[PDB]
C-alpha cells in the first residue's frame, strides 16, 4: 500500500498522520504529533546516494512511517540518524530505526541520560571538544551534517546541526521562534547557561538564514536573538 501525499493550503504534504515539507533541493522537514496535540520537527537530508535523518518522531510507528515516506519518495538507503536530545519528541522512535538496521548517534550525555528519560539509547556516542564542535572521529561520514554542542540550555545534552551547502541550521528544542512568549518545557533546563548556549549556536552557524526548530515552523535568525533575550530575562528572575 502506497500513501498519496495530501497537499495543504501552506504547501506541506500530509502523508499518514505526519507532515513533510521541503526546505531545499535535498532537505525536508518531518513533523509528527502527540496528544492538546503537539508538533515535533526533525530533518531528512539526501546526501548523494544515501539519506541521513535528524531526530525520530514521538513513537516507533510514526518513525516507521517516516522511513516509509523516504522509501516511497526518495528511494535511497538511510545510512544514519542523529538525535538531538533525550526526550520523547527526539528519541521516542529509536526501536524503529534499530529494527530497520539504521546506525544511530547521540551525544554521549544523551545516551547516559536516556534510561532516566524513558528512552532507548543510541548505538553510538558523539563527544565534543571544549569549543563545542563534535570530535570528527565520533561522527564518521556525516556528509554535510555539522554537529555542535552549544552548552546546556533546553537540556544539559541538547545538540545542534548545520547543513553544509544550504542555509539551514537545526536548533532543536534549544531555539524557539521569534514570536514565542516563553521558553516552554523548562523542567530539564539550565537557566544560568541557556542564553550563552543559544548565542553560541548562532555564532557556530553564522551563515544560516533558515533556523529549523522542534516546535514551530522554520524562522529567521530573529529566533536566535529572540530566544537568547528570553533566556536572559529568565536568568535575572
Ligand atoms: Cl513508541
Ligand atoms: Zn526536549
Ligand atoms: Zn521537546
Amino acid at each position: 500500500r502506497p500513501t498519496i501525499g495530501q497537499q495543504m493550503e501552506t504547501g506541506d504534504q500530509r502523508f499518514g498522520d505526519l507532515v513533510f515539507r521541503q526546505l531545499a533541493p535535498n532537505v525536508w522537514q518531518h513533523t509528527s504529533y502527540l496528544d492538546g496535540a503537539v508538533a515535533s520537527n526533525g530533518l531528512i537530508v539526501r546526501d548523494g546516494g544515501r539519506v541521513l535523518v535528524v531526530d525520530t518522531a514521538w513513537t516507533d510507528d510514526q518513525t516507521a512511517q517516516i522511513l516509509n515516506w523516504i522509501k516511497q519518495e526518495i528511494n535511497l538507503p538511510v545510512a544514519l540518524a542523529v538525535v538531538t536530545h533525550a526526550h520523547q519528541d527526539k528519541m521516542g522512535g529509536m526501536d524503529a530505526l534499530h529494527a530497520a538496521g539504521i546506525a544511530t548517534y547521540a551525544n554521549a550525555l544523551s545516551n547516559q541520560l536516556a534510561p532516566q528519560e524513558g528512552m532507548v539509547a543510541a548505538q553510538h556516542s558523539l563527544t565534543f571538544a571544549a569549543n563545542g564542535w563534535v570530535e570528527p572521529a565520533t561522527a564518521p561520514n556525516f556528509g554535510p551534517l555539522k554537529v555542535f554542542y552549544p552548552g546546556p540550555g533546553h537540556t544539559s545534552d541538547n545538540i545542534t546541526v548545520g547543513i553544509d551547502g544550504t542555509d539551514i541550521a537545526f536548533g532543536g528544542c534549544l531555539i524557539k521562534d521569534s514570536k514565542a512568549k516563553s521558553l516552554g518545557n523548562l523542567g530539564d533546563a539550565d537557566t544560568e547557561h541557556y542564553a550563552a548556549s543559544a548565542r553560541a549556536f548562532g555564532a557556530a552557524f553564522p551563515k544560516a538564514s533558515m533556523i529549523v526548530m522542534s516546535h514551530s515552523a522554520p524562522d529567521s535568525r530573529a529566533a536566535i536573538t529572540h530566544t537568547a533575550r528570553m533566556a536572559d530575562k529568565l536568568r535575572l528572575e
